[PDB]
């Protein structure tokens, strides 16, 4: 028995609901918070700006100093950081971003990353085929994650063609 609260039963590991993930971040404080990151980990918008800053900019500041160390992540790679004051640990996952050329079957290498951790409080990924084929995102993750993943979907139209699609 964990604290995530008025997720709808999608399959047997996935859970869903229809909320911003940072608010649900600032309030369950989980172990692990998914970010749909960048490979340079630049959180100017969406799921990045709007966690970093709920961090005040913190997360922004480990970040370039994780960069200046470490180089760019893989598209569709991760890597673990600090969850600041929204969870114990932020795991940054970079999707593929079809905006920029990149391939969309990175995305499920992009969800195995999720399957390094337990339990997680995490979005979709590749918001970019938001318009063109949303369902597209969550049926991968459906089909890769193993671990138990509580998505927070932010789009209402979205959430009730998601879980209409499922059940
Ligand atoms: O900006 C924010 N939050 C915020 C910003 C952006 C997101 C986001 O990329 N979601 C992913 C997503 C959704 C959805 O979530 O609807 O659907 C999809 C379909 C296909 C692929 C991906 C998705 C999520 C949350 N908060 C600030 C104003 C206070």
């Amino acid at each position: 028995v964990n604290s995530f609260s008025g997720y709808l039963k999608l399959t047997d590991n996935v859970y869903i609901k229809n909320a911003d993930i940072v608010e649900e971040a600032k309030k369950v404080k989980p172990t692990v918070v998914v970010n749909a990151a960048n490979v340079y980990l630049k959180h100017g918008g969406g799921v990045a700006g709007a966690l970093n800053k709920a961090t005040n900019n913190a997360m922004q500041v480990e970040s370039d100093d994780y960069i200046a160390t470490n180089g760019p992540l893989k598209v569709g790679g991760s890597c673990v950081l600090s969850g600041h004051n929204l969870a114990k640990h932020c795991l940054h996952v970079v999707g593929p971003n079809v905006n920029k050329g990149e391939d969309i079957q990175l995305l499920k290498s992009a969800y195995e990353n999720f399957n390094q951790h337990e339990v997680l409080l995490a979005p979709l990924l590749s918001a970019g085929i938001f318009g063109a084929d949303p369902i597209h995102s969550l049926r991968v993750c459906v089909d890769t994650v193993r671990t138990n993943v509580y998505l927070a979907v932010f789009d209402k139209n979205l959430y009730d063609k998601l879980v209409s699609s499922f059940l």
